[PDB]
DNA sequence: CATTAGA
DNA sequence: TCTAATG
């Protein structure tokens, strides 16, 4: 946790590199087990070589972990964080519609600013477009205080056409966060589940509905089952316009809510934890069902859900409120 | 780990 | 159809 951290952050470093910059799925798969392992360690490493017992850690990561050593730095992470086309591809990545294949591709296109980019806006798809349209607001927090009006416009608009929807804005938020990086709202209704073959306009129908509205202003991709656009709270009494912010829309089977429910607020630990707690509680969790163990191995059978409550219920737990599931 | 775009 | 990018 600090005291192999030089030893694992030189080395995601060296991963994320080979992942990006360059094809090295492999090497860059190679620093992630290692950077992964040394993290684990109750000791401090003092050598390479007491490194290379490790597993996943050859003669390669040992290499560099005496250089980050003896010296306060490294080559090759030397060389990289001066490496403008590297860097480029680092920059590029930024754009929401821009991955890896693409922002190594406009840079061998010569590509490689923001600028660069908007002299071309022709060669970015729409995604990339939009994504080109609104770096400024995409890089910046959706303030809680924002959550807040945003949250009950939304609930404003699905109640309006349909009473019998329900939806919610999991995550962080759902988790009290000062602050959010994008609004996320899971969705339902009765009349669809796991079985009950769809009704895609169960999604569509909202998404009109905020459209409408003009809290919706774009899309960035439309879906059955998955909406992923751009919203903005309406420009008051002027002087104060609200910055652009994504958001993401998306219908779920009545029959799985609870969990998914449960599921994306996290935290990240406290989805694992609550998780291998049903382990022992002789559950089977996952985002979409919990199912009970049977001795033979694994077993089957989703139990009934109602609400957050019946997973917990189940496991025999304390229910936790959103607030208190940080971990 | 699943969905959507898009070519 | 597959590949890409997002969650
Ligand atoms: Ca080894
Ligand atoms: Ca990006």
């Amino acid at each position: 946790e600090t005291l192999n951290g030089g030893i694992t952050d030189m080395l995601t470093e060296l991963a994320n590199f080979e992942k990006n910059v360059s094809q090295a799925i492999h090497k860059y798969n190679a620093y992630r087990k290692a950077a992964s392992v040394i993290a684990k360690y109750p000791h401090k490493i003092k050598s390479g070589a007491e490194a290379k017992k490790l597993p996943g850690v050859g003669t390669k990561i040992a290499e560099k972990i005496d250089e980050f050593l003896a010296t306060g730095k490294l080559r090759k992470l030397e060389k990289i964080r001066q490496d403008d086309t590297s860097s480029s591809i680092n920059f590029l990545t930024r754009v929401s519609g821009i991955g890896p294949s693409a922002a190594r591709k406009f840079v061998d296109e010569g590509i490689k600013t923001l600028e660069d980019l908007r002299k071309n806006e022709d060669k970015l798809n729409h995604h990339q477009r939009i994504g080109l349209k609104y770096f400024g607001d995409f890089e910046k927090r959706i303030p809680r205080e924002e959550m807040l009006q945003m949250q009950d416009i939304v609930l404003n608009e699905v109640k309006k056409v349909d009473s019998e929807y329900i939806a919610t804005v999991c995550g962080s938020f759902r988790r009290g966060a000062e602050s959010s990086g994008d609004m996320d709202v899971l969705l339902t209704h009765p009349s669809f589940t796991s079985e009950s073959t769809k009704q895609p306009k169960l999604l569509h129908q909202v998404v009109e509905q905020l459209q409408k509205v003009h809290f919706i202003t774009d899309t960035l991709s439309k879906g059955e089952t998955k909406f992923m656009g751009v919203c903005q709270l309406p420009s008051k009494n002027d002087e104060k316009e609200y910055p652009h912010r994504r958001i993401d829309i998306r219908l779920i089977p009545k029959d799985q809510y609870y969990c998914g429910v449960l599921y994306f607020t996290g935290s990240d630990i406290f989805n694992k934890n609550m998780r291998a707690h049903a382990l022992e509680k002789g559950f089977t969790i996952n985002e979409y069902t919990i199912r009970p163990l049977g001795v033979t191995g694994v077993a089957g059978e989703p139990l009934p859900v109602d609400s957050e409550k019946d997973i917990f219920d189940y496991i025999q737990w304390k229910y936790r409120e959103p607030k208190d599931r940080s971990e």
